[PDB]
Formats: C-alpha cells, sequence, structure tokens
C-alpha cells in the first residue's frame, strides 16, 4: 500500500523539547512523533502524550527511528549554571548537539533538521557540518519567534490586526538582533512613514519597540511555571511550512551566500520554506545603518562560532 | 530524502468531481490533487483552481499519475436521460466505471479506491471485482452524507448541537435505507426514550425525520445550480479519515461477511475507516424490524448487482 | 448578551452563495434570509441543509421578513441584476439603485441599527446610495470594493513567484473593474517591493504586471460556479468583511469606505484600504502611491461620480 | 454591539491557563484578567505575550478592576486553593468559601448580570455557593464539573478500542473525584453499547472497566505541565464550556448543573449531561442509569450535601 505518512523525531525530551512535542501533537502537523530522551544533558524533566485530540500516534525511542524519519527537531542542550561562563556553555552544548548529529546520521537519517536548541545559530552551523547535509537542508529557528512578537507589538501599538503587519527581526535573536524597520509596513504602509510624514509616531516609538523584543530574549525567570509556548510554536511552525510545502516566508537561520553581505553563516532572514527545506533568501535591501547592525551582528556571530566550529 | 505527501486522483471532472476536488482543495486534504477528465460520461465540461488558500499543487493528467497516487476517487458517470430505463442507466455505469477501474489499474495503481459514483454500492462492488484488491481497500461512500442530514434533522428537531447526536442510516441510501432510531442518541440518551417515556416525540415525528432524508436522497434538480456540497463534503470527510488515519466512524459502503445477517455484498454500516482503509465493521445489535428492513434492502441490492456483476 | 445576528437580504445567487459561505464558516449565530420580491430565488433548499449539517458551528437559520432586522447586528445587501462585463450599463445602475433604496426603507422601518454590508453591484454605487437613504453613520455602511479582487490580485502573484499568498501584501484600488487600479508601489513580497523585482533583479518585466493586473481585472464581473460559491467568490469576501467586523478584528481590508481626503478625493465610496472593526470603516490608510497610479485612482474616481450623480439622492434620511 | 467580553478573576496557575486556552481558541472578543489577594499571580507576561501574538483571532486582553465586570457577559471565577488528592479537608472547603464569597460579592456590586462559570474547586460546592451569593437564576451558574473527567474517560475508552474520540459519547456523573461515577449504561462506541462488548462479545472483562474509571479517578485533581496547559486540562475545559455558551451552541456538557428531582436528586449542582446554550444551562438530560449506578450517584451527593452543609449561607441574595 502506497503509504501517507510524515514522521518527526524530536532530540531531547526537556522543557524545550517537551514544549514543541505538545505543539506538535496540538496541530496535528506529523502523524508519527517520535521523542528520543537525550539524558540528563536536556531541558529537565510517556503517558503525558495521551490526549491528543486529530489522533497522532507518539512513542518514546531511540536514534534507529531516525531512519524513515522526515524531520529531525533538535532540542537537546543544558542551562548556563552559575560560574560557569558564557563560552564554557556554547562549548558543552556545542559538543553535546554534535554527538546527537553524529548518532542521528548514524542510523542513515537522510531528511530534514530543525535546529532549536540555543545558542541556535551556532549549533544550526555545528549540525550542518556535523551532518554534512546540504545547508538547505539543516533550518534552524532563526529569529521567527523575535519576529512575531515584533510584529504583535507593533500591531498593539497602532490597533491593528497583526496580520496586516510585515516586517522583520533580522540577524542572531539578542542584544545584536536588527528590527529592519526600512521593510516593516502596516496595511501597506511603510513604518517610517507613520514618523516622517503623519507624525502618528515619535523616533522614540521604533526604539522602545526594538527594545521590548531585543531584551525579551531574556525574561523567562524560574522555567517550571513557564510554559514555551512561543518556542513550541515558532518551532512548530517552521515544521508545518515544511511538511506542508507551504512556500511560507520565515525568517529560519539560513546560510548565505552574500546575501545581506555576508556569508558562509546562518542566521536570521527572510526565507522561503519548503518540502526541501530553505528554497531562497529574500534580500532586502535594507539602509545602510540596518545593514551595519546587521553586519556587527554576524562578525559578532562568526567571532563565537570560530570557538567550537569544525575543522572539516 | 523522505518525502512527506499525499496524492489523490479524482477520475471524472463533472459537477461531482468538480465538487469532490473543490471541497478537497478548501480542507488541503492532500498535497496533490489530480484531475482525469473522462468525457462526455460525467456531468458538465484546469482554470478554476487558482484559489487554493492552502497552497495544493492541482492538474489535470492522465491515468499514469495513478500509479504513485496514494488514494483514486471514482465520480464518473452519466444521469438518467428521459426514456431510458433504470436498469440501461445501471449497465451505462457499471460498463464505464469498470473500464476506468481497468485503466487505472494497469498504471500499476496499489493505493486506495473510495467510489463516489452512483449507484454507488454497486459501483463499489464492480470496482472492488475489476481491481482485484482487498475489500478493505474500496470505500464507497455508503450513507455517509444521509447520515449526516439525519443528525441535523434530529438535532434540529431536539434543539441541540448534532455533535451530541449519534445514529445511522443503514443499507443502501433510497426509499430501502434504514434509520437505526434502537441506536440513536442524543446525548447519550436512546431517542426511543423520548418517545416511549417522557413522550416529548411521538412516532410520527421519527417517520417524518425519517422520511425527510429518505426522500432527500432524491431531492436534486437544477444540477448547474447546485451546489454538490454535500456530496463532495462526505466524500472529503472519507479521504480526509483516510490520509489521517482517523480511526473514525463511518457509514461508508463496506463488505459484509456476516454481519447485519448479510454477507457478499458493500452497503453503508457504521465503520471504522483508517490509513489502511476499513478495518472492521461495527455490528449493532438492531431490532428484528430494523433487521428486516435492512434485509429487504441487501436484497433488492442483491438483484439489480446481479445485472452488471463479473461473472465466474 | 452575546448577540451576533446577520440577516441577508436577496436570496438568489449572491445571496445564497454568501449564506453558504457564512454558513461554512460560522461567523454569525443567527442568519435570516429574507426573500424579496426584486429578486428570484435560486439554490436547492437542500443545499442550505448540507450547508448547515456540514457546518463545523451551530448556527440558527431561517427565512424571515424585514421585522428580523431591528434586532440585527448586520444586514448584507445583495439584490439586483449582475454587472456583466465591459462598459457601464446605465440602465442597469438604475435599476438596482431603485432596488436598493426600496430594500433600506424596508430595512430601516423595521428599526434596524446595526451595520450595512453592501454586496450588490456597481458595489460603490449602491453604498453610497444605502448610505444616503440609511441617514447612518458613513461608518457603518461598508461595500465589498475590492476585497475580491485584491485577494486575486495576491493569489495570481503568489504563484508567478512560487510563494505563499499570505506573505503578499498589496491592494487594487478603487472601483472594482476595468478602471481599477493595482498599487504596485505598494505591494510586497516577504517584505520585498514587487518593483525591485523588476528594476534591479530583473526577473519581472513591465509586462508582467500588465499581464497580472488584467487577469485579476477579465474577471471582476465572472459569475462564480455553485460548486465553488461556498469556498470562492463574493460570498468569500463578504464573509470575510462580516467576519472582521463581527470580531472587531482590526483587519485591513479594501472595503468600499468613504473618503474625506485620503488619496486626493472625497464624497464617495471606493475601494481603499480600511481598518474594520466592530463598529465597521474605523479609518482609511493613506497610501503614498506614486502620481501615475493616483493619477489612474483619480480617473477611476470620476467615472465613478459621473454614474452616481444620475441616481444620487438630492434628500437624505 | 458584537458584544463578547469575558472577565477572569484570578491570576494564578489556574486563572492564566483558562487564559491561555481562551487566546489559543480566540473565544472572546474581550479577556479581562484580574488580580486578587485572595490568589498569588504566576506566570511569565512574556508567556501572555506569546499567546496573542500566535494566537489566531485578535482578542484584547488586559489586567483591569472589578467595575469591567459591570458589562462583561461572562465572569470566569477561579481563585482558591489548590485541592489535593485524599479525604476532602474541610479547611480548605471553608478557605475557598470564603474566598468565592468575597469575590462574587465584589462582582456583582460592580453592576454585572450575565453568566458565571466556576472552575474553582471544590466545583460543586462553591458553584453552590456562587449561586446563593450572586442571588442568580440557577441556570446562569455553572461549574466546570465532570468535563474534564469525561473528556478523559472518553479518550482512554477510545485509545482501548483503538477508534476516534468524537465516536465516544458517555459521561462521569456526579461530583468529579474518588466519588464520581461512570456511567457505563449509557456509554457508546459508534453507536455500540460498551457493555456488549463484555456481556455478548467478550471482546473485553468487567476489570478493564474498573482500570479504565480509575485512570480517570486518578488524576481528576492532579497539576497540569504548564507546557501543556494551553492544550490540555481545567483551561481546556472551562473553554470549552464558555465556547458553548457566547456561542449558542446547545452543546451537551456535563457541567455542575442544578438539579430538581433528575436522578432522583435536588437542591445541589452537580456533574450531570446539560444543554449549554447562551443562557447558561438551558435543562438537564435526565439518563436512565442502572440502579447500580444510581445508587453510585446517591453516595456521591450525599457527601456533597454533607459537605456544603459546613458552607452555605443562610440566606438567599
Amino acid at each position: 500500500m502506497k503509504k501517507t505518512s510524515r514522521k518527526v523525531v524530536i532530540v531531547g525530551t526537556g522543557f524545550v523539547g517537551t514544549s514543541i512535542a505538545y505543539a506538535m501533537i496540538n496541530q496535528g502537523v506529523a502523524n508519527e512523533l517520535v521523542l528520543i530522551d537525550v539524558n540528563q544533558e536536556k531541558a529537565e524533566g510517556l503517558d503525558g502524550m495521551a490526549w491528543g485530540e486529530k489522533n497522532v500516534s507518539v512513542w518514546s525511542g531511540t536514534y534507529e527511528e531516525c531512519q524513515d524519519a522526515n524531520l529531525v527537531i533538535l532540542t537537546a542542550g543544558v542551562n548556563q549554571k552559575p560560574g560557569q561562563t558564557r563560552l564554557d556553555l556554547v562549548k558543552t552544548n556545542a559538543t553535546i548537539t554534535r554527538q546527537i548529529v553524529k548518532e542521528v546520521m548514524a542510523s542513515g537519517f537522510d531528511g530534514i533538521f530543525v535546529v532549536a536548541s540555543n545558542p541556535v545559530d551556532i549549533l544550526t552551523y555545528l549540525t550542518w557540518q556535523e551532518s554534512g547535509l546540504p545547508a538547505s537542508r539543516v533550518v534552524g529557528t532563526g529569529t521567527t519567534l523575535d519576529t512575531t512578537r515584533f510584529r504583535k507589538e507593533i500591531a498593539l501599538k497602532l490597533a491593528v490586526d497583526p496580520r496586516s503587519v510585515h516586517g522583520y527581526i533580522l540577524g542572531e535573536h539578542g542584544d545584536s538582533e536588527v528590527a529592519a524597520w526600512s521593510h516593516t509596513t502596516v496595511g501597506g504602509k511603510p513604518i517610517m512613514e507613520y514618523v516622517e510624514k503623519d507624525h502618528r509616531l515619535e523616533e522614540n516609538d521604533l526604539t522602545v519597540l526594538a527594545d521590548k523584543v531585543k531584551n525579551a530574549a531574556y525574561e523567562i525567570i524560574d522555567r517550571k511555571k513557564a510554559t514555551y509556548y512561543g518556542i513550541g510554536m515558532s518551532t512548530t511552525r517552521i515544521v508545518k511550512a515544511i511538511l506542508n510545502n507551504e512556500q511560507a516566508v520565515l525568517p529560519v537561520s539560513a546560510y548565505l551566500n552574500g546575501e545581506y553581505g555576508e556569508e558562509d553563516i546562518f542566521t536570521g532572514v527572510p526565507s522561503i520554506v519548503d518540502e526541501n527545506g530553505v528554497r531562497e533568501i529574500i534580500d532586502l535591501s535594507i539602509t545602510p545603518q540596518e545593514k551595519a547592525m546587521f553586519h556587527q551582528s554576524v562578525s559578532e556571530l562568526k567571532a563565537v562560532l570560530d570557538t567550537v566550529r569544525l575543522e572539516h
């Protein structure tokens, strides 16, 4: 019989993997959902999957399950312990992810990678070089979440449905991300026109918005009370676009080859996502100032990446 | 790279096939939706799928597409023209459908059949004989449509949400169909109690209800002004349960082997539908009176089937 | 209380398809269908029953009289002869203007105090007359405008660039038809101005836009198939607007809105991006279109006012 | 106007999870969250923003004061100490009765005249007190009852027989917890009495039922995972009921309804299949359960009344 199932494997069953799994189940995006428990090196944390509405068979397994899997979601990695340095955390999660990817490939997997573990841009690159798969088949969550927040906040300030707002947060989601105001529109109207022609908006309004999203990239507190809904939703959004061949434009972590003036790196940029992963990148002609900040962001990205990238 | 896509082929591009296709596109049930146009053996003679909200590639092709297709929907057949006898109409469509199934199988197809053509039960059986596939892989629409009307009508009479109503129309949808009141409940309450205990409903109320559905199986007219929405929705419902492996209970045309006291024929009975088609039939202990009417319906079914069933 | 009552006036093709789409999406709790003498009823009763039976939401549907408009939150005007392609047939306008005014008189006399949504054609004209006859605030009389054409506009652009329609943003402005304006200067794909695709990346030529715009215009009056009426066409577009209103969505829709200066024009209803919420049109988004587009827009409006002048009332209600 | 305003009192775990589900399903137009001194706030503000940001419907959310209850259509009571598995515990009931009365007193003082949905525990008792304190008709005070347990009930039955939950119809009756009654006599799978699967087809025995009912009973109080709160648990159940009301659904839900003779009991709110619409509980479907089940049901009610007697008001408002 000609079979019609989409198999997704979630490596890492901690807070993130758990949240992603629930969102997957809730949206019935995949028919087969396999959860691989990594260890005490996850996001900390069986029957908790039996409540799905639109029936999806979820079970626990091993890396062997990655053979026939279409997409594997990486969510493993630990949190920064008091004392440990940021660089030591990057190194830690870099060796965890690499090991996981090594085993995933061992099984014979030949699908698509969706990286959700942090630092996303770096782990996505390590995933790429470790799996040897084509760049377009290794997809990081990029600034999908930050962008969704960006749009909602703008929507809230101008009392409009977020769906009428189009814009992006570019780069690595953190203090270096770039609010691309030049290509942010509301009802088709450039946001800068709200400040440089209508004056219904001030310059400080944009900065406050960009900062709300900017330093929101670190607001979670005790983690046991957090829902991880944002990460679950954004990751599920990407999986869905891949599995349904949506050709959707998402600011996922994509490999650049000149677009935005950068190259040989994965980072948040508007990209068309389909059955085959990232088809191409949309290169927006952002302003010199935005390009400058984008440069700053990729520069810092590469510096940290150099501390863990493989030699071949 | 593992591919995640469901391919459905709709043979017959007349009113029915067109309506099913539109419901399919609208619900994004399949990703690849191929349309094989027969001839003047459909219902009224490419440029109309330019609205698919949820990206779905639709195109017209030959019986070739059936090779890698997962499910094929049969909708071809002509309507009774003035003068022609009912029997001659049955022979006409039996020959058409049979020729179609022969083609579809010659391409190397090995998926699942969903018969929407009328007479449904007969054609479902012919499809089974010609294709040579297992009975569980040939699925007729049975009394799915009638049952949905049946429940809505009951819901309207009692002022409740139809989702709270469970019951079925059994057999062949026509004047012989059987309204199984014995196993019809509202909010879990047997419909007979509203009559034989609360006296909030009388016998005539059921008969009128059963007759509205009964006389609805022949309540179509203009054709070009009809929407064929019911048929589109019914067929799409079945295709959806199959592709999504819902294990849903639908009164599709299933092959009986003793249940209900009948055998060797396909007729409307509540059945569990999954990715493999019909897994089993729920055999309800209907009352002697209901079983008697069912017998009558199956009896007439076989008499007409004998005039077209493949011999030896 | 939780009142979500919608009345549809006219049970012909347009009226019924709007009903099918409303039922399918379950936007209202109550859907009253009013059969008028100025419109011949179409579509079997069975197709109405199947819509309700297969509708995910349980909505109350029934045939009634104008009395139902008294406590209705929204009334949809659909009666009228179908406007066919070509130059504007003036008698068809006069016929529909007459039908529209009579119907609106009946509606107001029932004590209705909600919002009007006009789906009849010529839409812009009938919206203006509905406003004059009803005496209601302009923000509470909403025409379907260029909503349908804009949806088609984005879909075609999407197909051409092989991208998801949700990533395309742009609008068709003015009176939907041969004089409509494709605002290319404010159409983007994933944030990228459609014009860059031609004035830089050179992936599209000027002729690619023209072919696209014509595809949209050469269908602004096409009669939708009944087997598709539930999923596409005037029915869907009207339901989109009714939905934005009933859910206080604040959606940006190119409905027929009353202008008072934006786009360089005043005192007319025509297609322009507008924020639609529970009180109707809250405000109009005034895009800085190019002189060329604006000129094409001015012409569309001139054509509109010339025709409007033949049926406009001298005494408002 | 299209008024769909809901107020949630208490921003603790229960309150917030109900908010997440409400926002996710976009059931309400306006969602007000009231932080009271009787309940400690929990959950990040960021998680509220993501909920709204990823919610398909654009709902206006905001933290407010009791005065927001004046024009509210529905108020959800959620404040109270979590009831842990085991023997009731009178001090918890008394603490929450007190908390509930004070809150209900504040809500009525704002001029509220809508419907109350109680999701605090012990639900049946707090629903009875809410009815007493508010002075509203019993049909307008709705407890969440055994809805969650019923959903669980059907889900476990489905998994066991490898069928889709929607094909299963049945209910858990009475007070949800160790004394709830699984009404097997009126539980069907595709229309087939679950009992036949035992007393005929031998597809499973008496012990399969016991194992299944306990599974449901052994989680009737468990604290839901925050990462799942938006999709399952009290949040979803409460939202299901709120949805049935706002949409005048006429759904059959086992909410805490006021009995007046059905099931042989009177003057108490408890879990029973009830038709829920825009005016609250329209009527109770009185199932002809078996003497054995009714007996179990009688015991559950007796327990309820015994504990209710320790906190019931002597003067009805």
